[PDB]
């Protein structure tokens, strides 16, 4: 056996002024962390959350895992346990794997030990893990608001912009607009882990940011690639397990893979290294790639966010995911358009951001609507999407979400097409279709007027 750690990533220490603004200590951090992937951020010495539980009356049912790499693994995904009995499960697995007291055993050997054992024929190592458990039942980590009775230690980090419940529902994120309860975006999950257990090779829906923090127990092992090293991990990924790029029938059935980073580093791909400890959090960048493990019984929490910087990024995915035929989780479209109808709210910054996509969007749909004309699609009908349910509004050749325009026929009572997929629909001849449009060129105007108008206000 033989493992070269791959280097560390980058660590912040940021004062308490710094520390102040979540969102402005990332734009400041951004330069150095997106050209590694992920980074460790230790907060001032003195913000310590209060963390406080009943081991007895926390309750889940934990996936199985089987560590094997580059074998097949579900996205989303055996009896109950209290947080109490899996801790005595873990922590008893732990000594009795290595003879020794939990806590003697080196993190450098616990991670050579788990590369050996993936890659172990003969070995056959089954673990649980507490992993995506909601925190609308099981309840966040940090302190919330409940009609119990909270203390004045519990009250300070109430409205703290790192509690991890404030962070998606701040001005500076744009995910906070969105009306539709998407559930996997804007609510925190939290993770249960043993010695072993893990996460394997992605990145996040519509290319987002996250941010981690670990509330107490052994530490947790991260492995991270850039941003700008996407396609090329992908294409080493594609040579020697080509089986988890095939087509799949829906967002639940998504293909992941435990592999060693040093086969992607003989690949000349970057990848970076961090052991996150209990009070320090990691933060991943857009489209960069993430895996790791647990070192032993531990218990962390976790939320998406898109920033301003994002937005140009999240339409780039959208176009991405349709040439894919993946689908969205969002309509990139329709989040644009509602900050629009909200443009006199807004934060000014985020009004001239919102403004730049906006007339990207106007452009590529006027060009759209002109290229289905030539087509021979004469007749058009003002349609409400976003009254739709999601599964009634997709392309049924690229599954994107409809929100801007689709074409419809009576031939095929229900089923849409994108602009890009109007040969798609049925036999019949272009006449006999229907063009459906949100909003006319006329209407979209002044709404990005009003974005204008909001961001000159000074
Ligand atoms: O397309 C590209 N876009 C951007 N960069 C590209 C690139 N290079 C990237 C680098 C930076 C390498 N450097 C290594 C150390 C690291 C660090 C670790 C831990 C702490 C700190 Cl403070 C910093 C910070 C990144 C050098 N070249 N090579 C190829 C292609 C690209
Ligand atoms: O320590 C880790 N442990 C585990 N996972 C980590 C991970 N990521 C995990 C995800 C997936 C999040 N998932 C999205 C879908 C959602 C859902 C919604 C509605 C129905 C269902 Cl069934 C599921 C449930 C949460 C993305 N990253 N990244 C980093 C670290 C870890
Ligand atoms: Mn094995
Ligand atoms: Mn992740
Ligand atoms: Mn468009
Ligand atoms: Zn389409
Ligand atoms: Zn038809």
């Amino acid at each position: 056996s033989m493992f070269l750690p791959p280097p560390e990533c980058p660590v912040f220490e940021p004062s308490w002024e710094e520390f102040a603004d979540p969102f402005a200590f990332i734009h400041k951090i951004r330069p150095i962390a997106e050209q590694t992937g992920i980074c460790k951020v230790r907060p001032p010495p003195d913000w310590q959350p209060p963390f406080a539980c009943d081991v007895d009356k926390l309750h889940f049912t934990p996936r199985i895992q089987r560590l094997n790499e580059l074998e097949a693994q579900t996205r989303v995904k055996a009896r109950d346990y209290t947080l109490r009995t899996f801790g005595e499960m873990a922590d008893a697995f732990k000594s009795d794997y290595f003879n020794m007291p939990v806590h003697m055993v080196p993190t450098e050997l616990v991670e050579k030990e788990f590369w050996r054992l993936v890659s172990t024929i003969e070995e056959d190592v089954t673990v649980e893990y507490g992993a995506d458990i909601a925190s609308k039942e099981f309840g966040s980590g940090f302190p919330v608001r409940d009609g119990i009775k909270l203390s004045p230690e519990e009250e300070e980090y109430l409205d703290s912009g790192w509690n991890l419940n404030n962070m998606p529902v701040m001005e500076q994120s744009v995910l906070a607009h969105i009306t539709a309860d998407i559930c996997g975006m804007k609510l925190p999950w939290l993770y249960v882990g043993m010695c072993f257990s893990s996460f394997c090779w992605h990145i996040e829906d519509h290319w987002s940011y996250s941010i981690n923090y670990l509330h107490w127990g052994e530490p947790k092992t991260w492995y991270g690639v850039p941003g700008y090293a996407a396609e090329q991990l992908e294409n080493v990924m594609k040579k020697l397990a080509p089986e988890l790029f095939v087509s799949q029938p829906d967002l639940l059935h998504q293909l992941v893979t435990i592999m060693n980073p040093n086969t992607l580093m003989t690949h000349e791909v970057p990848v970076y290294r961090t052991n996150q400890c209990a009070g320090e959090f990691v933060i991943t960048f857009p489209r960069a790639y993430h895996s790791g493990f647990n070192q032993g019984f531990n218990f962390a929490e976790a939320v998406n966010f898109c920033t301003v910087d994002w937005l140009p990024l999240g339409r780039q995915c959208v176009e991405h995911y349709r040439l894919l035929h993946r689908y969205c989780v969002f309509s990139h479209d329709e989040m644009i358009c509602k900050m629009a109808s909200k443009a006199d709210v807004l934060d000014v910054v985020v009004a001239s951001t919102v403004q730049k996509d906006m007339a990207i969007m106007i452009e590529d749909e006027k060009a759209l609507r002109e290229t289905v004309r030539k087509l021979g699609v004469i007749d058009s009908e003002r349609m409400d999407f976003e009254l739709l349910p999601d599964d009634e509004r997709q392309c049924v050749k690229c599954k994107t979400t409809c929100f801007m325009s689709a074409i419809s026929c009576s031939c095929k009572p229900g089923l849409l097409v994108c602009l890009h997929h109007v040969k798609e629909l049925c036999s019949c001849p272009p006449y006999k279709y229907k063009l459906r449009y949100r909003y006319t060129l006329d209407d979209l105007y002044p709404m990005m007027n009003a974005l204008k108008l909001r961001a000159e206000s000074y």
